């Protein structure tokens, strides 16, 4: 199904964001957010419904766990550096 | 159901957005423990229910992005100084 295509793309994009965050390329991470918002809008046009196939349910669930884990991992790379540097100024 | 989890992750992300707005990065970071725990608790539906879940998801997705959009330009410009 096609809505599975957008979850995949968001997972791929969030993995790219993670790679940038890993390299401390904050501006790239932000630049990836532009696509991210596009992808969420497109997601929003397909969803919700109609129900999903059991096979395609566990796949989306996985994709989500991955998107959320990526989102958490970006924050967990960036924020300790932000906190630290903020403390200084 | 699994809506509970989704609800809890959405709510938490709202508290993180509120903290972010206030520049309390430590507090954003402390809730991040709670998020991850809820996310891993996930690794583990009628139409009204799927509309509900989908709504929560969009909110979580928007919230993560809203926090990055606050946090990262500050970080970009502070690493550059230092």
């Amino acid at each position: 199904a096609p809505v599975l295509e957008i979850y995949q793309d968001i997972a791929n994009l969030t993995s790219r964001m993670l790679a940038a965050a890993n390299a401390s390329n904050w501006d790239l991470v932000l630049n990836h957010g532009q696509e991210y918002v596009c992808l969420v809008e497109r997601l929003r046009e397909l969803e919700p419904g109609e129900p999903l196939d059991e096979a395609a349910r566990g796949m989306k669930f996985d994709l989500l766990v991955r998107i959320l884990e990526n989102d958490a991992a970006v924050r967990d790379l960036a924020l300790p550096q932000l906190a630290r540097l903020s403390d200084l100024l």
